[PDB]
């Protein structure tokens, strides 16, 4: 069990245009390699109510992936006031996943 779900339910454009402060994490099925941004993204939220954190299947959602310019890979993606502020591809540790969130 952890904080962080898979939405496809209300995701993209339409679902950051209704919201203040959020974060988005592009998982995939198959490559165990996304699986573990879960459990890091889950202590990163456990300390800060206030964001509103999920996940989403990639191969469920290709058509927002067309937009950001992302290929297939497990990226983080940052709304603040409905915009994408910050964005990246790959994997972090929950230490150094604070000083990416403070850049913000």
């Amino acid at each position: 069990m952890s904080a962080i779900r898979d939405i496809t339910t209300e995701a993209g454009m339409a679902h950051f245009e209704g919201l203040s402060d959020a974060i988005v994490f592009f998982h995939k099925n198959l490559c165990p390699h996304c699986k573990n941004m879960e459990k890091v993204l889950d202590k990163f939220g456990a300390r800060a109510p206030q964001v509103a954190i999920s996940s989403v299947d990639s191969e469920a959602r290709p058509e927002l992936m067309k937009e950001l310019g992302f290929e297939r890979v497990p990226t983080l993606v940052f709304i603040r006031d409905g915009k994408v502020a910050k964005v990246f591809s790959g994997i972090m540790n929950p230490r150094e996943l604070q000083a990416l969130y403070a850049s913000i």
